């Protein structure tokens, strides 16, 4: 979800002809000799090569497992060098990107308010805030998108956008 | 309640992905170091966690310590603000938290005078003392907010202040 890119790491510099099976042994193996694993088992749940450009993508089971990971950047597979890094879009920060919508007609519903939040892009989350005890929404939601570079984006266009008779707050949750 | 909801509190904005058991060891940690544990062993029992809402609820061992555990309310966590009440689901005991307002002006009615009453918050009781035969003010009446939070901020908005060529006096009712 939002935390997925907490779960996965770049390896680049990989050799030839290798498969994905192999190399989840291997980075398994290693976690295992260096005591770096959290719990029994397998730390490494899947593995996606691209073999023609020479990367894969690592998919752990933790984000504490991940982070320990770091640590073999430079280890050798092969005879060749691997190189560890961080997805392009891990967030060092988590829900940094998430906003709050406030100032919502209470007559609108779930799929109604994320239309008006889709126009800008996909969603990963979505919540609507309802009292459970009528079912009726109090007027705000929160929501983070697929793509967080679209989010200022969606601040500019729905801050302050008049609806009907009331006026939008959009802002990063915080 | 009226004796419901005594070993229990809401937090709000808690960080998406956190353990119950995480929560749990920093909460106990916190009892300890700010001194408000009043037994050897851990004051919170079980935390719920909504992962969606962004909230929870603590269960502690005893009443006292629930009332302790509300003086942490807006404590950062993992660079988040935590929001600390009690449930919608406590009352206090009735009267617990009843006020007297003397020195109002005597031609004043009831609806007028709990118009200045109102705008820190609405009341659950109110009633302006009057002479039974006659019918008019004996300047003073009694109210109690609905938010006990309110009381506190009454007092301190109204009391010692001017009101026409009189001081008015805001306090506890006992």
């Amino acid at each position: 979800g939002p935390l997925g890119s907490a779960r996965r790491l770049y390896v680049g510099n990989i050799p030839f002809g290798i498969t994905e099976e192999a190399m989840m042994d291997f980075f398994n193996a290693q976690m295992r000799l260096g005591g770096l694993t959290q719990a029994p088992g397998n730390p490494v749940l899947a593995v996606q090569i691209n073999q023609d450009k020479n990367f894969a993508f690592l998919e752990f089971r933790s984000v504490d497992e991940t982070t320990q990971a770091m640590a073999f950047d430079g280890i050798i597979f092969q005879g060749q060098s691997l190189k560890i890094r961080r997805p392009h879009d891990y967030q060092p920060l988590p829900g940094a990107h998430k906003l709050f919508i406030g100032g919502l007609p209470n007559y609108l519903n779930d799929d109604q308010v994320k239309e008006l939040l889709t126009s800008f892009g996909p969603l990963k989350a979505f919540n609507l805030v309802k009292d459970s005890a009528t079912g009726l929404s109090k007027g705000y939601a929160f929501c983070e998108y697929v793509d967080i570079n679209v989010t200022d984006q969606a601040i500019a266009g729905l801050n302050g956008m008049q609806l009907g008779d009331k006026k939008l707050l959009v802002q990063r949750a915080s």
